[PDB]
């Protein structure tokens, strides 16, 4: 099975988490975990990035070799999310679907609006009961998206549970977890729309009336993000700034590659500094 | 770092997450005392102080309270049946969404209806609960100053189970909040959710919501100092053994040189081994409607 292996020490600049594959050899968590798209069973595969009521803000590398999944930072500072009270770091377990990529040129044909894509793998939300570590990848089961604005860029969000909850069999689209787990769409739209106003920017704003789209919908999202992914890889578009296509098990794909990395033996764990527990009242 | 004037402590005994976790308050002798008896409740009417003793930090499930029944009243988990006690996550909060604590030399008398209620209802037999809403994430068995901000009359199994919400005193904002309406205006969402986690937080261990007297109202700060007050003058008869019942909380105590309790604690700090693993379980979310 697939794992992970971290690098450096946590709560530096130096952390990473690395895909393992199953030879023990490095992979990307961007192009070498496969999605494994099930449109009947309506599953795919996350990669995690930030545990639930975690605050550092993991996402995986775009820039690095290999795609590790490492802490955003902004003027050499390690980046926090904030506690948008009464949220504590973020209110599920956070990540991506791998080999999923919104183009910023391929204008969506699902939305009527000529908007941007925000150039990364499409955003997960598992809202079930597990805890799971950064590099984590598992089956989750596809129930609605959010269409979030952020900075003039579709910043699709998808809503999805871990297949192993007990309760994934009782929610079989978004409206089950509106009637089934009170509050849940609730507050991912409200954190989602002014997690960065701490920070000193303005609220996001949503497509569709902040309204979730369903699983037959959210679906063609990730299908459509996922054909994106696969002409970025196979060379197929032509622009500029595309991501890097580096990949360990693609085959015939130009970037395909053996990955050398190093994996620096971790310290003892910094500290998070203590302003990182601060609460934001946002009226 | 280093401290010129001795002041109290606290120690671990045991091992934290197992049935044999301990906190003790330490006198400034270092011998051990009472959390419960023997912490100044420091009590100022005029600057809307006193002294917090934190029981659960800001995020934490553990079930942390001072001990009415072990030697030197400690601070250890909750348990019943032999199974540790979590707190819930009542969902989108993680554990307790503030920290949560006593007032010392406080206690509701179960005997008397309090002369404050408009109302026949007896207390709940333990220390003032105090939540403070500051910064700062506090650790258990810590003492400090608290500004008394204002109080919400919860009722839980019929017994009136007062909710005192305070400042840590340190904590710059603590200037800008004079009364429980500056808390409503300026942190915007705290009273709202605490009052909500009060009346729901036990609907995931089997109980009904609990109710409220003054309808749900908060009491401002000169109401609130006038419970405090009250509890304080209470707990003094306790210790005193001016009150007849037969189930008063024990009185034994280290500090307080005119009471019948005072003694001298021989207790036992057990090695800590490391920490077990919390149950997975502790971290699964409650959805109340
Ligand atoms: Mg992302
Ligand atoms: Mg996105
Ligand atoms: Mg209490
Ligand atoms: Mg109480």
């Amino acid at each position: 099975a697939l794992s992970s292996v971290v690098s450096g020490t946590r709560n530096s600049p130096s952390f990473k988490t690395y895909l393992r594959l199953k030879d023990g050899k490095i992979g990307s968590f961007f192009h070498d975990v496969p999605l494994g798209l099930d449109k009947q069973k309506r599953i795919a595969n996350m990669v995690v990035e930030i545990p639930r009521w975690v605050n550092a803000k993991y996402e995986i590398s775009k820039d690095f070799k290999a795609n590790p999944i490492v802490q955003d930072t902004k003027k050499g500072k390690l980046r926090y999310l904030n506690n948008i009270y009464p949220n504590h770091g973020v209110p599920h377990n956070y990540g991506a679907f791998p080999q999923t990529w919104e183009s910023p040129l391929e204008s969506s044909s699902l939305v009527n609006q000529n908007i941007l894509g925000d150039n990364d793998p499409l955003d997960v939300i598992d809202i079930g009961r597990f805890v799971s570590s950064t590099g984590t990848v598992k089956p989750v089961k596809i129930l609605g998206s959010l269409a979030l604005v952020d900075d003039g860029e579709l910043d699709w969000k998808v809503v999805v549970i871990d297949t192993n909850d007990p309760f994934a069999a009782e929610l079989n689209d978004i409206k089950d977890v509106y009637e089934k787990m009170p509050g849940v769409l609730e507050n991912l739209k409200r954190w989602f729309e002014v997690y960065k106003i701490p920070t000193g920017k303005e609220p996001n704003s949503f497509l569709f009336d902040g309204n979730y789209k369903d699983t037959e919908f959210t679906l063609k999202v990730v299908q459509e993000c996922h054909e994106n992914w696969y002409k970025l890889v196979m060379g197929e578009l032509h622009g500029d700034n595309l991501p890097s296509t580096e990949n360990a098990t693609l085959p015939h794909t130009k970037g395909n590659t053996v990955f050398d990395v190093e994996i620096e033996v971790s310290q003892k764990a910094e500290q998070v500094p203590p302003e990182v527990n601060d609460m934001s009242f946002i009226k």
